[PDB]
């Protein structure tokens, strides 16, 4: 029979990162625009 | 028979990150725009 | 029978990076534009 | 006679756009920053 | 007589665009930074 | 008589574009930086 | 004797700027993102 | 004796700028992204 | 005795600029990305 267009394209994400493990916390500047595991 | 378009595209997310483990808490600047595991 | 166009192109991502493991936290400059595991 | 500076610069706007006419409503991502007919 | 500076420079805008007329609505990514008919 | 500088330079804009007329809506990537009819 | 890490990095700011001294107030556009003497 | 790492890197700022001293205020466009004396 | 690493690198800034001293304020375009005395 007639088969119309089927919607799809499911997203799936799973990261695993380490940030600032062993480090002093002196007067650090301003860090930004930082992002991971995804878009926008 | 006639089959109309079926809606789909389910999202699924699951991260695991480490932030500031062992570090002093001196006068740190302003960190922002920080985001992970998702969009926007 | 007639087969219309089927929608597809599902995305899937999974990284694993290490950032700033063993390092002092002196007056570091401003780091930005940093991103991984994805687009935009 | 003496003529001081006259204030002016009146704004006027009038658009006409079509957004999402005939389209399924599956799991669409997040659209933003979208704006028209004006500033800011 | 003496004629001081007259203020002016009136803005006027009027577009007409078509966005997403006939298209399925599958799992579309995130569209942004989209703008027309104006500044900023 | 004395004629001081007169302010001017009025802007005027009017485009007409077609975007995504007849096209499927599969898993499209992320489109950005898109802009027309103006500056910035 | 043993001397643990001492917290420090005190901030201090003091500017002095002039904005819009002698100027008419016609239909000025929208100015934003304007900031000084500090971060964020 | 044993001397552990001392936290430091104090910030200090002090500018002095002139903006728009003697100028008419006609229909000026939209100025933005302007900043000084600091980061971000 | 044992001397661990000492945190340092204090920032200090002090500019002095003149912007738009004597100039008419006609329909000026949109100026941006303007910044001085600092980073980012």
């Amino acid at each position: 029979d007639a088969e119309f267009r089927h919607d799809s394209g499911y997203e799936v994400h799973h990261q695993k990162l380490v940030f600032f493990a062993e480090d002093v916390g002196s007067n650090k500047g301003a860090i930004i625009g930082l992002m991971v595991g995804g878009v926008v």
